[PDB]
């Protein structure tokens, strides 16, 4: 059964609610982005209207084989009427195709559902600037002050310089980058660009990348592994055993691997600056964990919410424990008292 924080009161609408069977009263199912925890339940047999971005739509059709007659793509930054209700989709600064949804309720209430997002000050100049929001359904993944990490730009700078240094010293080194979902594609695209290489990958991952509307993509990626010195592998294979095994397969073309595991936050963020990050190393294999986040840090979240001044906040992440819920409510009250709304 569908939890309360996935329902939009005063509408026939749900958000990210595909794992519950047929939801009573739901005339339109919204999908914020193509991450498995959120799409869980969709398939080629789904027969209710799905509303989403163009990119999310490409992935539903090609990867999950949802039939085309049930896919309803909407442009961003554009007022649209769905089942008699005005909605807008906004870029969430999460993974490709990820949106926030603004719902203009018939009674005058305005609701923002952030989906998953990485708050940015650029959002303060979107169509959010123009009016008041009564209810915020908020991505609270990192809602605690211990959660700090660098900008995505600093993280990419570190990776480009690390990869370019290693391969310039040793032209026979291979770079490997882990992946398990869409998102974070800047990591491997920036590295391959500095090395003058295409990114090599499996046919399944190439297919996913072809759904994402990335400009000039055919120039950037390939399924011919032997022509490429940046390879993508599943995240689970980014360990000394999996990488040893991969180096065997390359037929004595390479004699060193430098690998990247993009993670979210890890507790080594509580002590170590990005510049100071060092790898784990065994023989001719080195593995870097890099804190590339597609979710708000604590300070980015705080800034966004203090700017928006919602009347009520409903968390969508870390809602399963009393301790989490209590912690989160304390911070919302601080933010409100500090800013005066
Ligand atoms: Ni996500």
């Amino acid at each position: 059964t569908c939890p309360f924080y996935k329902k939009i009161p005063g509408t026939g609408f749900t958000v990210d609610a595909f794992q519950y069977g047929v939801v009573e009263g739901c005339t339109a199912y919204f999908l914020t982005h193509f991450h498995s925890d959120h799409y869980a339940g969709l398939s080629k047999h789904f027969t209710f209207p799905v509303y989403c971005s163009e990119i999310t739509g490409n992935l539903l059709k090609n990867k999950l084989h949802v039939q085309e007659q049930y896919i309803h793509p909407l442009p961003l930054d554009t007022e649209c009427i769905v089942n008699g209700v005005k909605v807008v989709l906004l870029d969430a600064n999460h993974c490709p195709g990820a949106v926030m949804i603004l719902f203009y309720l018939p009674n005058g209430t305005v609701i923002l559902h952030t989906g998953d997002f990485r708050a940015d000050p650029s959002m303060e100049r979107s169509l959010l600037a123009d009016q008041k929001v009564h209810m915020l359904y908020l991505d609270t993944t990192y809602c605690s002050p211990e959660y700090t990490f660098p900008s995505q730009q600093e993280v990419i700078r570190f990776a480009i310089n690390t990869a370019f240094e290693a391969v310039t010293l040793n032209p026979h080194a291979l770079v490997v980058c882990g992946t398990y979902s869409i998102g974070k594609e800047k990591v491997f695209l920036a590295i391959a660009d500095v090395l003058g290489s295409k990114v090599g990958m499996s046919q399944e991952k190439y297919k996913t990348l072809q759904c994402l509307n990335i400009p000039e993509i055919n120039s950037l990626i390939t399924t011919d592994m032997c022509s490429s010195l940046v390879h993508l592998l599943p995240m689970m294979q980014i360990n000394f055993k999996g990488l040893q095994s991969h180096l065997k397969k390359c037929g004595g073309k390479y004699n060193q691997i430098l690998a990247f595991r993009p993670t979210g936050w890890t507790h080594s963020n509580k002590f170590t600056r990005i510049a100071d990050v060092i790898p784990q190393t065994k023989g001719n294999i080195s593995i870097y964990g890099i804190p590339y986040s597609e979710h708000s840090s604590y300070l980015e979240m705080k800034r966004f919410v203090q700017w928006l001044k919602p009347q009520k906040i409903i968390p969508t992440v870390n809602v399963g424990t009393w301790k989490s819920r209590s912690t989160m409510e304390k911070y919302f009250r601080e933010w409100k008292l500090e800013a005066g709304y």
